[PDB]
């Protein structure tokens, strides 16, 4: 490509009618497969977070499961640790949990009770912002641990699903937007 | 690196009776939470791979889902891309899938080209059923799986014997 953003944008692959007829799926797989594209993606997110919070972030919180692909790498780039917010049942020890809407039904996310001490400043990371269901659940869980969620970031945002407005008061950032 | 390995081992947390009674769960969560520990883990894996394969690796393959935590970072450290092996139904487009004792894994049709050399990564190696199924899927794309690597191996479950002739490497071992 050329610029870093187009190095990422050219690696987001479109699949119409997946998983259901009418929708257009955005596949982030080529970004991970091309090391130059992955590097560019992490760098863009890292520079945004460094410029925005001035190095004053305590942890990245990565979302099960595609957020796991970006969370640790972004954390490492910023010199920060990464905490995990997982689907219900995946984490050992005492947990807090929260429900959210998934397709035609309901699901739950969880976090370990000792994942954070009170007052930690945290950025939530996932690959794609759609309905905002999981990010909303994530913010609720972090709040119960008395964390300060600085913002939610993703590579892709699907604007027609209005995920960003649901996250308020928490600000959202995304590298790329489609419907 | 004894000091680096200690940084990883100190962070591994064990929980008795999870997910079921009698089973000891090895939790790699604190490794991710401590940036120095995460750096150490990625560095140890990368150094092993370079000391064993040099630059003769094309891709890292990360396993859904805990393998996703280490795959990209390890690939990045080696200057390599990362391909995904997911639970069935997650990936768009043409796919190859398979079952194992049931559980199902899947890969995209164009994930790799014939002869390309891959290292598989997951957080923990137990019976080896998961990693073996990943290897078999990759085999159906005519990839050469050089090795499977993980942070932890549970030695008494004989995962490496299941993986053979694909070699397995782990930073830490427990019964
Ligand atoms: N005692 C354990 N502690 C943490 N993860 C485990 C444990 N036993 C099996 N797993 C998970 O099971 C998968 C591999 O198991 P296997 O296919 O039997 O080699 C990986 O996702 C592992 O993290």
């Amino acid at each position: 490509a050329d610029s870093e953003l187009q190095l990422v944008e050219q690696r987001i692959r479109s699949f119409p009618d997946f998983p259901t007829p009418g929708v257009v799926f955005r596949d982030i797989s080529p970004v991970l497969k091309d090391p130059a594209s992955f590097r560019a993606a992490i760098g863009l997110l890292a520079r945004h977070l460094k410029a925005t919070h001035g190095g004053r972030i305590d942890y990245i919180a990565g979302l099960d499961s595609r957020g796991f692909l970006f969370g640790p790498s972004l954390a490492q780039e910023l010199g920060l640790g990464c905490v995990l917010i997982r689907k219900r049942g995946k984490l050992p020890g005492p947990t807090l949990w929260a429900s959210y809407s998934l397709e035609y039904g309901k699901a739950e996310l969880e976090i370990q009770k000792d994942a954070l001490e009170p007052g930690q400043r945290v950025v939530v990371v996932d690959d794609l912002l759609a309905t905002g269901g999981t990010m909303n659940a994530a913010c609720e869980l972090l709040g119960r641990l008395q964390a300060e969620v600085l913002e939610c970031v993703s590579l892709v945002e699907l604007t027609s699903l209005k995920g960003r407005e649901k996250l308020a008061p928490v600000p959202g950032f995304s590298l790329l937007q489609y419907e």
